[PDB]
């Protein structure tokens, strides 16, 4: 019946996972919330339970954290940095079954189940170096005998909110960064995501456990909206960084706001790539493809929207056309498989609904647009030709495979084309003029955390920092200087000398 | 007659371009069709001068004149727009002392504070046209062969500023400053009690502007209340607001600005102490405490409000701080020498005897002062208050009041506990010899507050570090190190220059 | 018969120059050397006067320098950068009298000299930016209870020695950022440029006693080699900024080696254009234009060879050679001037050697070649065509307006060829193609310390580090964290604790 | 008779070695110079044979270094980055054999050989971090259109020369960064630690070899003066980093800078510690001690000069004498050994020498001062009392345990004292005086490049810069921005437009 009761999944063991899981950890096991189920979205069927946490789960775990917090706050970074390391290879040890689990719990293709656990390990890697070079400036003080420095300590306790479409990857770039930083971490995943969440706590509990640190330190609380509403309106949460729904979004910042707490916020793209009339299109077409229909069109920074000039318009989606009738449908933990089901059934039916809502508002239909008659949460990728860039539909941001397509001809209009939306995150033109590429990194040019040549709109790698502008929400996760987000900064006046000189010179 | 402006004595504010009405609304062209208002001298409780504060019309034709004017401003490269930040900072020199004395005048604090608060923001000036040659983010290694990947930083757009009466420059200037070299626009609602200030220092900036052909909306200026800083709040063209003033209204502003996903720079409220440990240098201690506490007459938000004194020092240093109050000299604060000047309006006057009141009520002593001072003007006796616990109600209450609560104190950890048990987080000062507790107040255990000194009192930042405060202070940084990144949108950009296209994390699609 | 006598250049007194000028400053004017006499270029006629340095002149102002740095160092960073900034005021307010001085000792056309004065101005602007920012981070120490920090501090004494072509600016770089870092200035520069040396000085020192402070702050011995080589053996000399020849450079650097000083070298560069089938030729022919002749071809950067891809190289050295034809030569201080003199007879000399030695290595003079007939060391700008990229004479750096031009096929030979010669300063390229920008700039590219893309190899900016590699010298002005140089670096650890964990958990008990 | 070849001895074939060993690696293993025999310094037995470089074998090992730095450059950072993190793993696998070796050859007690080793493993650690991060700022043009930008790329070929007393961690620390910042290197061991560096690069070559990349990135000579001459002269090494004697050092930097190359110098110091009245005596006496007689006084940071306030002076050396009492000498591999044999004989004639040298200027002996009666080269650690801060033997680096112990009086004069040497490398005050310590700090505090407080002279972490001034030459390996050293910096502006602003607004 379930999943993991079946021979051909018993490599679930390998990380731990049994036919009822518990889902809270704060050094012990347990949960006495509801318990869910969590099904397999390319053929509806069980794999197995979690047991959720309660109001009380969670009021304890939050206590523990912060108890947890004063150990962890005295160990040197650097020396927290060798905990992250351990992680990473503990990462390593599983990352083909855990990489297993995206693909079966989640729904998307093994290469990127496998990816996502990478992507943590390279931040892990990557954190580890942080950990000896995370601080601030000593500046040269204006007055004899006195230091002037800035200083970096952590918040506390920080919560992560993790939505289904990236279970595994969100979690661990704010856990490394916030981890070398000296912070504690409380996660709640996305509900549907429940073993993934599991299975990646009971990996770091054991490095926790072998270093002989409080397992609170990395804490797990698995439930719903009461949880993920609990932490946003919880003083005790110094930091809460969430991934999900613009929607949702707003209310988390908005309660996070009214208690004085800080927020770092991951939301919605309507992302665009845009081809002008002197792109490859040996290297458009596989992009949009890749980014159109990767995860089934399931990733923040999915192209949603094709803006392509007049003069290769209909060249370009003639190309694209013949080119999705070869994508690969199948099961996405099959080794050679494209393209999965989607995450749900309710997916499938906003999916469903876009399709037609399109089409009433003067679009066609030019592929796709059914739903696929075979167990799971199957849909053709689809691509809309016709709508005006202004469309509501278009502005909308449905988490399908839907790529809506526009003409345009002057590089002026088609930047505020892809500035007039009210989301931010991911952006890519296509084009070989010079002038173009630094307009379009210029001030005049695109408006969104990721601006992207030649490339599309998905894939970031980890040494920047990733996350969008506008209703995305404006948080930035991993590279750079992101870990800042993590800390609070004190500007520091130490006088050394028996003498008060004040500052600008004042004789009091 | 009555307008201070038509007295002789006081013709040196027509230096300042100041007449008897003024318009208050700048944004190229001088206007104000909404209500005119009088500003009074807080020392004489006489009128100064008047200013047409903006009408809802004229506010909706700034902010379209301001993003009209970004268009030029964000295509002059940053170096350029840090030459036009360095003639502002030379026009604020060339009137730095009458300047100063217009502060003194309408705001009421004393002169070298008056031409200490112009100071600041000649120095930003100054510290913002070099950063006008280096803002920008790292060209970083692409793990992706033939790719680029680079940091890149560009305007956020309008930046709305709205300003508090008791630093009527140097706010302002802090953020304009910053803001100007990154390529935005700037909209100035200020405290309307110190409108003229306002008006002054815009009369300053505009010529400059516009003695370099640049559209004049660069710099807006829309004087009014608070229906003024509810528009801008609440206005998507607004891409920033920088708000300083109470934590009240700065939790309003903040949810306004959340509610459409704007971006805020919060520098509200402080309840700052200065804790000294037995082992101090009470040489510094007396006179520190004295500054921090009684300057701008308690006004300033990084006023000490809190001492924390060791059983062991607590009645000599109570003894050497009375004695000290004693010999302050009193007057008009725009009089040089003059150490002690009045409070900002009637109204504070009242609330320092509500809380003066209130201490008495939960069982506080009054050992100095206490008493409103016999003489015109808005004046108080700076006071000081010991006896109370270090959780009473009154002790948690930010008064811009020259009112000072003193405790006793024996352990480390307790009393950096009960430095960080208030609602705000601004500044915090130890007073110590000792290494070990010095660089614990500096670490994770330590102050949880934004600026955190040893052996200096609780305000008079320099402007090369970032001013800002946590917790209900609000989170913003202005001023120095990479502040100005609030006043910017990063994109992390990768640019594929080659005929290939190799996915991150080495994944394969085909 | 001294120009400085005569009515029409009076303004010369507005720097307080007069007939005979003291060339030693440490707080007092003074000079027991040799009398030096300047020359204009233009017209070969004397200005002036100055007295050099003694050696006993050299030891007594190393000694001031040392002892104002006792109280130059102790004066925090933000206010020596308000002195930098008063520096750059006084600049601005005399830059068109320095820069017509420039025009005339040096020979320079009058708005290279007075950009030349704007470039200090701009560096004093950015250095008191630099004043409140100068530092190091403090790092998260691997042991409990301690405090890891990088800390800079000032080396102590900055000699600077510079050259005839830029004498002005490049003592401005080294003075602004070496003094918001907390060092003084000694300055030794040429002597061709005394009077030059001299009236910079005198502003520099008006503002110091302006302000009260010692003016061996900024201490000035004119003179020779024997300044020079004393500066390069002092030890008294922290650090030693070293422009000029390549030759002269690297026995400094030696010098400066043995006795394990620090040295700052900004030698000779052998800068090449290069032009893809694909470039805008309204681009290169003006850019290629100003490298080229600007400054009569006496800058460090100046583009001396010019690599055009076959399919393009007729048409763009007819271009050139319309436009060479355009360009008005005079007096550099008279209106629309863009080409004068060279700065010394002996340039003159050099010249004509190298072209004869051009045609005898198979060159082709395809316009110019000659001297002009007409007072003042007017040469005419030169274009050579038809020598191998590796001729003799096109690898020797000679500091005359000769443009050697030269074929190209390929990207990747013609990017060897930039970097086959001995020096690495300057080089530059024009193309449209996205890819082969990026790898211009990349590990396979530019071997040069400034590389450019649709613009001449001349004229930087301040924002940035400014040098060159291999026979340039290695070393930094200017810009980004150029100032580094010019401070000593320590790592600090501070345990505040009372126990004493040892690094990489060594257990020693 | 070789030690290799008996079976209490077997452990050395688990790092490859062999009775006669190749000397010199490229990709292949070889070595047609002289066959050097290494001893053990705590028997003076033998212990295995090294073919070293012949001059054709330096030749042919620069020309295929050269060669395989066209593929390595051409490795995104991040990739190489991963190659550096296997090599730190790959040390990790070993680090107790390995350490056993540098106990062995080189003479140092085990938990210093093994630490050395961990060394080299944290700053892999940390150079993984740097290959994401090394780069520079893009910078605001004042020309419209225009880009500046500043880049950092490899300068070729970094030669690696290296000294006895650390002969892994320090070559380690110059491979790690010089490898991710896009170089291949080649080093050159101590001769008498020819041992260790064969093992060292067989771990290395695994890696490449596994990770099908040209060995000769990592390439060996193994050889005496004439190959590090040959180092020194040759134009087709761009960075030489050498690590030696200041008199060896003054004369590589002058070949270098003959040449127009570039140099890293890594010399001598003549490290002071002192100890104010305030100063906590239970913290001086331990640090003076393991600053002072650690690995047999045989560190370039080795405390070598002990000022002491007058107050304090008799009392501190009483205690130091009583604490030296009970240092426990024996084979550096025996556990619970606290002090090993100097590395040669001739070490131990220096010792002596000065001994009496400082006997005869007038100092007492009141500890130690001779040889120890056993095999191997043994002395005992030396206190000299009674000489003045200028004497004539102070002033001399001898590699041995000898402490020179002075009085001091005032701040001033102290100060001047540390700084009056000719070396600038370590440095270190005890002391709680605020003021003080901010002092030393500053400009007219120590002249050294590492100025430490409360903590001896040696055993700096790998986060910072480290190396000296004066006469230490002034180069910095491992953290902060040394990594600067291994790249060239480009100041590059990118003309965009179709417009010719030259800077300055110069009109032409
Ligand atoms: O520290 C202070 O008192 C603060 C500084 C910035 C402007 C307002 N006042």
């Amino acid at each position: 019946t379930l999943l993991i009761n079946q021979p051909q999944y018993a490599w679930l063991k390998e990380l731990g996972l049994r036919e009822e899981n518990e889902g809270v950890y704060n050094g012990s096991w347990g949960g006495r919330g509801e318990v869910i189920t969590t099904y397999c979205p390319a053929n509806n069927e069980p794999i197995a339970r979690v047991r959720q946490a309660s109001v009380a789960d969670y009021e304890e775990t939050v206590k523990k954290a912060r108890e947890a917090w004063k150990i962890w706050a005295d160990i040197p970074a650097p020396k927290r940095g060798e905990i992250v390391r351990q992680i990473g290879d503990a990462l390593r040890e599983k990352i083909q079954v855990l990489g297993s689990l995206v693909s079966l719990e989640m729904g998307k293709i093994l290469v990127e189940g496998v990816g996502e656990v990478q992507e943590y390990v390279d931040i892990c890697d990557y954190a580890v170096g942080l950990s000896r070079m995370i601080g601030g400036p000593i500046l040269p003080s204006e007055r004899s005998g006195h230091a002037l420095i800035e200083q970096w300590n952590p918040v506390g306790l920080v919560g992560i909110i993790t939505a289904f479409n990236f279970p595994v990857a969100v979690y661990g770039a704010n856990n490394a960064i916030a981890m070398i930083c000296g912070n504690v971490c409380l996660w709640k995943g996305a509900p549907t995501t429940s073993l993934i969440s599991v299975a990646v706590t009971k990996i770091i509990a054991k490095v926790l456990e072998d270093n002989k640190l409080p397992g609170a330190i990395c804490s797990l609380t698995c439930g719903g909206a009461d949880i993920g509403t609990a932490m946003a309106k919880d003083e005790r949460v110094n930091l809460l960084s969430f991934t999900g729904s613009t929607q949702v979004g707003k209310q988390v910042g908005l309660m996070v706001q009214e208690r004085f707490g800080r927020s770092l916020l991951e939301l919605g793209g309507n992302n665009a790539i845009i081809a002008f009339e002197d792109a490859d299109l040996s290297l458009v077409v596989p992009s949009a493809l890749f980014a159109a229909v990767g995860t089934a069109g399931q990733r923040c920074t999915t192209a949603r929207r094709l803006f392509i000039h007049e003069s290769i318009h209909d060249e370009v989606v003639n190309r694209l056309k013949k080119a999705y009738a070869q994508i690969r449908v199948g099961n996405p933990w099959d080794p050679n498989v494209l393209y999965g089901p989607l995450h749900t059934k309710q997916a499938v039916s906003m999916f469903l609904g876009a399709v037609e809502e399109a089409k009433k508002e003067g679009g066609t239909v030019v592929y796709g647009g059914k739903v696929m008659d075979r167990p799971g949460n199957y849909v053709e990728p689809t691509i809309v030709t016709g709508l005006g860039h202004d469309a509501s539909i278009a502005h909308t941001e449905t988490f399908a495979p839907i790529l809506y397509v526009f003409k345009f001809k002057n590089e002026e209009e088609v930047f505020a084309w892809n500035n007039e939306v009210k989301q931010g995150l991911s952006s890519s033109i296509f084009t070989k003029d010079l002038g173009r590429i630094f307009r379009w990194l210029g001030p005049k040019g695109s408006d969104c955390g990721i601006v992207n040549v030649n490339i599309p709109t998905s894939g970031a790698e980890i040494g920047g920092a990733f996350g969008g502008e506008k209703h995305t929400g404006g948080g930035r996760e991993s590279g750079s200087d992101a870990w800042k987000q993590y800390m609070r900064r004190s500007t520091c006046t130490i006088n050394y000398s028996k003498d008060l000189p004040l500052a600008q010179g004042i004789k009091f």
